[PDB]
């Protein structure tokens, strides 16, 4: 069907609209069809354009091949014709022939491999890698997106626009309302926020109480925390989702059937993600460590999270400055853009807490000049919020959460609002 | 490829504009094919008009010939279909065919004359010229082109300047009457102008408006943004243009009637440019893949965009430097001159926003020196708008837009304007 | 490394526990190596405890072949010692051989159904599967390795 594709390609612009991007010569021929298609793609590259027949003339005209191949092309171009069909099952069928050809020559080559080391020392060839090149070309031939966008024309693309607009997708929910009703739609998937609280303020209890938040709805969470070791969290969520303790965990007024019992009460329940926290050694951890980690939880624990959480950005590590080349502020804000263009480019949601200075330690308000690390990050962040705990507000057992960064709506809109914090049971819930 | 520039020259009005006095009749062919264009010349002369296919064979059999080239040319005649195919691929094509027909009669000449120099002086011609005339004819031969690369010439294409300054030379209009004064002409085409502005100021909805205005005014908009985009933008374009508040576009208000009426309606007009939103992640944009994404737009899409914008700016990550400069500024540097070159090469309007240093984050009026990016930025920039947002400013919903960088005009006694920046339906009212 | 993790399939108690299923008759060779190991699971399944030497060399016995390898069989058994090396050497270099065997065997079927597609399709034996069974596999032969148990689950990790 290459001449359905050429032709497709050629007097449908939607058709070469959808796939030009995993068209290459390797899949077609060894003859007409990859000199032609190197023909047209020459073209594409040297005209930014869809060539006409004429076009497609006047390049052949101007060719170097020899005569077989110049009338093999001068008929193929005569056997381009325009038909019509659907815009979806050629889709499938282009495909198809794809993923059947990518797998062919990776096949093919891997034969060529193969024979290259049966041979040997003397006989066989450097030419041809060693068995190596086996699995490496295979997954290759298996990494075929077969899907690209190309962006979002504002007039050509309402429809899923509204679509969009009434349905508020890609906008996950809280399980609590006032968070919701301020963000007016939950929290989009590629964004990024951070709380501000200072230290020992409820920071990782809000981090992990939120992380079974939304845990409990079907959601696959990733809790990556640095400053606090994974069985520590472990922990946390038991405390919130368990509901029993944390000073029951240790000194055990629980016993381990009922614990269990419980654990297989909530092991029922559909309405439920998957949840694995991973720790790392202060400013060890970098985003190609973190991108590397979702690629092994997909292929070997065929795992993909959603609403990732990291404890502490500032404890990890640029990967593109050299070692503290800097102060606080640029290898943070570095830091701060790579997650978040990690995250947007996973669609997951991103949350963190950042320190505040000394200056705003133990004080009643806290600003968006308090942060304490640096300021680009502040700029690179989608919805900040403040946690505030005082003597009295502590002794409420409640917190104040107020908003120093807004991206969803007014900050002024609800500035002031309480948590009960239970630190305790690791959970805070709205006041209502 | 004769027969596509007869017909070209014959049909499309617009290839007869640009290169008309590069053509003679040595280029064509010895065959019928310079018989039909001394024809179509000769029509030319007599009346300074395109001939038609009827006024083509009248002159065909108004002029006599032999009758195997009167049966020549009456082939060549019955040859002739609009076919619109690509203006720039023509003109390219044209150009080569030219060059390759001026190095072949060259050839013919050198080899033409060097047999006639061996040949005792008896059998001389006095015509030919001498063996050591070759190089300026060779010269002559290798000096056809049809850019003027030679450039401006001052004082003896004054006429052509004149007519620039007369009306409006290359140009955008702002389609807001202050912005044009302040420019006299709008932007002009390859310019790079920035709007640095403070953190959640005026910035996103100042290029959203822009963006509409020239979209209003028919141009091809082309909005690259490393915020998140492609539903954001998009919302704030729905604002500015359907006059429907972004809260209420939240809240479903609209029953997506209104919404497809409103959309069919500027389909409807013909005054509407095409606009394409594209996001990308941060840090991983630069000029490169910006001439490939311009390059794939051509490509996929009829679109070539006239006006182009860019958020927050610095996330280009430009390949000339490999690691992030200390203060940045060869790495944002280079950025601002790769977007202005770009523009340039493709005589396009550039908008971008830079940003505000902490010192002037609070501060009522912002000096050119309050840059958190480069302080090389501004001085590869053509106009610098600067916007700021107080207290003040906010109860009237307003701001107190500066100018700086004015390339354009004396950057004096226009400074001080304000506009009606409407938070809700994201766009600017200038006072009128 | 048949030799070292054969020896401590029989010695180290450990070594049999951590990875046991994660052994399939095809993972070691044609030859002698799987002719051993099949003994071994023999024993391993009739026997829900760890052979001795003694215990294998009755089974190769009693359990006998063709002589043309009974005598392959019955000196394979006879080099496996203690030799306390790391543990975690040892899984790694078994994962890594197990992974090298896994992709040997589904290129080699890949190669026998490619084959078969390049000869008659009247000649062609229907028994074995055709060209559209190849990518699974090429899944199968990457979707094999050893659990590294990365990272801490809440749910399923209470135990
Ligand atoms: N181990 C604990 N024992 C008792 N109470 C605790 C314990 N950990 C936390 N709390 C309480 O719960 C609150 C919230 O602490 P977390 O948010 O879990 O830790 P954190 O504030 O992130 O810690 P750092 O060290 O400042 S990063 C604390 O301020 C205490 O009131
Ligand atoms: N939909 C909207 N409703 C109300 N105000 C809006 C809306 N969109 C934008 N604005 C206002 O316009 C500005 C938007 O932020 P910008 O000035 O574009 O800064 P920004 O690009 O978000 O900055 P950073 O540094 O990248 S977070 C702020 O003053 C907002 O209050
Ligand atoms: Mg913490
Ligand atoms: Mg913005």
């Amino acid at each position: 069907m290459v001449e359905i594709i050429l032709s497709h390609l050629i007097f449908d612009q939607a058709y070469f609209s959808k796939v030009w991007p995993y068209m290459d010569s390797e899949y077609f021929e060894s003859g007409p069809a990859k000199n032609t298609f190197k023909l047209i793609k020459s073209h594409v590259n040297e005209y930014h354009s869809v060539p006409s027949i004429n076009a497609l003339n006047v390049a052949l005209e101007n060719s170097s091949f020899t005569e077989t191949e110049y009338s093999g092309v001068k008929t193929l171009i005569s056997k381009l014709a325009d038909s019509p069909e659907d815009h979806s099952w050629l889709v499938k069928e282009t495909e198809k022939y794809v993923q059947q050809r990518a797998m062919f020559n990776a096949t093919s080559k891997i034969i060529e491999i193969q024979t290259n080391a049966e041979l040997p020392p003397e006989k066989r060839n450097k030419k041809m890698p060693d068995v190596g090149a086996i699995p490496d070309i295979m997954r290759q031939a298996l990494s075929i997106s077969f899907d690209s966008y190309v962006g979002h024309d504002w007039m050509d693309d309402y429809e899923a626009r509204w679509l969009s607009y009434m349905n508020k997708a890609r906008k996950v929910p809280f399980k609590l309302r006032i968070l919701n009703k301020i963000t007016k739609g939950g929290a989009e998937t590629g964004t990024l926020n951070v709380l501000m609280a200072g230290v020992n303020v409820g920071k990782s209890l809000g981090l992990c109480s939120l992380a079974a938040d939304y845990l409990q709805l079907g959601h696959n969470v990733l809790y990556i925390s640095m400053e606090m070791a994974e069985e520590v969290c472990a922990k946390r969520i038991d405390a919130n989702m368990l509901d029993v303790s944390l000073d029951d965990i240790d000194d055990g007024h629980i016993s381990y059937a009922e614990y269990k019992g419980k654990m297989e009460k909530w092991r029922e329940k559909s309405t439920l993600g998957r949840l694995i926290v991973k720790q790392y050694p202060t400013g060890g951890a970098d985003a190609n460590t973190f991108r590397s980690l979702l690629n092994e939880l997909k292929l070997k624990k065929n795992f993909v999270p959603t609403i990732i959480i990291v404890d502490y950005l500032g404890i990890c590590k640029s990967c593109r400055i050299r070692v503290y080349s800097e102060n606080s502020y640029t290898t943070v804000k570095a830091i701060a853009e790579e997650l978040r263009a990690l995250a947007v480019e996973t669609e997951t949601v991103l949350w963190t807490a950042a320190q505040v200075g000394k200056q705003a330690w133990d004080s009643s308000d806290v600003n968006m000049s308090d942060i304490a690390e640096s300021a680009g990050l502040p700029a690179t962040a989608d919805f900040m919020l403040a946690v505030i705990e005082t003597e009295e507000l502590a002794a409420a057992e409640q917190q104040l959460i107020k908003q120093i960064k807004s991206r969803y709506g007014d900050k002024n809109k609800w500035n002031k609002f309480l948590m009960g914090v239970q630190k305790g049971n690791q959970k805070w819930v709205e006041i209502e």
